[PDB]
């Protein structure tokens, strides 16, 4: 499958993509602003998510640190970003289909818009001024809007006994965002596409 990545934003951003195991494609790349950078995902990856990163800096050897989404220090991501990180996420072929779904429950950095290529469904969105307008505890010093679990640490935020229910805090990444996942058990804003579907994820769509 491919997924065209193109960065809107009129900063430059580090587009990842990982599965959480191994990276997608190359995992990284620079994205100045305009930039487009198109991956290739393998058919049946489960639990891949593609985000961005601000204010890196990378060595020759492709090692350094970000401000938000930092991966291990690493310019071509084998894991997961460090929150805050606005998520692309997706599962590939999964009986026939294709879910995918953007998340704010690890935070959020960049505003995104996730859509097919193809035909068959619809895409996601998230990008009111969650950065501008998050809470005063929520607010990352590195940059960016903190979820209540990375910042707290409960069982209510992190969901953890896997009862939980909505706070005064998702329901903010809720009231900006209706269409992405403000906690673990909220309501599903995941879109069903037909298998091998092909996407487009954009930084900074309204611009």
């Amino acid at each position: 499958a491919t997924f065209e990545i193109v960065n809107r934003c009129s900063y430059t951003v580090w587009a990842a993509a990982s599965k959480g195991d191994a990276a997608l494609d190359a995992g990284g790349r620079q994205l100045n602003s305009g930039e487009s950078w198109t991956i290739n995902v393998e058919p049946g990856t489960n639990g891949g998510k593609i985000w961005a990163r601000t204010d890196c800096y990378f060595d020759d050897s492709g090692s350094g640190i970000c401000k938000t989404g930092d991966c291990g220090g690493l310019l071509r991501c084998k894991r997961f970003g460090r929150p805050p990180t606005t998520l692309a996420e997706f599962s590939l072929n999964q009986y026939g289909k294709d879910y995918i779904d953007i998340s704010n429950i690890k935070g959020f950095n960049v505003p995104m818009n996730f859509s097919p290529t193809t035909r068959g469904c619809r895409g996601v969105r998230c990008a009111a001024d969650i950065v501008g307008q998050c809470p005063a505890k929520l607010k990352a010093p590195g940059g960016g809007c903190n979820d209540a679990c990375t910042v707290f640490q409960t069982s209510e935020y992190c969901c953890t006994t896997g009862k939980c229910g909505p706070t005064e805090y998702s329901r903010f990444f809720k009231r900006l965002c209706p269409d992405a996942f403000s906690y673990v058990l909220d309501k599903p804003t995941t879109v069903t596409c037909p298998g091998s579907s092909n996407y487009r994820v954009t930084f900074c769509p309204t611009a």
